[PDB]
């Protein structure tokens, strides 16, 4: 269900765009392109490999986010699914860290220094989001409904 989610979202961009904006075609096209990337990612995880490249993707996935609202006009569909997407991965990803234990081996230090970085650019998408949805919640509830769902405390 999370790679139909991945390319169905492919689509969303190209159109919802189409029909708001056009220069952030190029911003969209690469977010498009990471969803098929990380469209494998989740059906090859689990092999102490892929999952690796799912990290990095939600870290440099994040830099093309932080210029869809850093420049020109900002989309909160786009800005939900990214969110939404990434926090499906990261989900993932921490369930295989977690998997291994703490124990000792380089290999975990690999996956904590891409895991770090997934994380961090994660919080930097919600804090640029809160700061612009804090002034008109209302407006942009979309993007506050999935923060809050994304963050748990159970």
């Amino acid at each position: 269900k999370t790679q139909s989610d991945l390319q169905k979202f492919m689509t969303q961009l190209d159109h919802l765009i189409k029909d708001d904006i056009s220069n952030t075609q190029e911003i969209i096209k690469d977010v498009l392109e990471y969803l098929k990337k990380l469209d494998e990612i989740y059906g090859s995880l689990r092999n102490h490999s892929q999952l690796t490249e799912a990290l990095s993707l939600g870290k440099r996935l994040s830099k093309s986010l932080h210029e869809m609202c850093g420049i020109e006009p900002l989309e909160e569909e786009i800005c939900s699914g990214l969110i939404e997407q990434l926090y499906k991965l990261i989900t993932a990803s921490r369930r295989i860290l977690e998997s291994c234990a703490d124990s000792n081996s380089p290999y975990i230090h690999h996956l904590r220094n891409d895991y770090q970085d997934l994380l961090q650019e994660f919080q930097i998408s919600l804090k640029i989001l809160t700061e612009k949805c804090l002034e008109n919640p209302s407006s942009l509830q979309n993007l506050s409904l999935t923060l809050v769902s994304i963050i748990k405390t159970a």
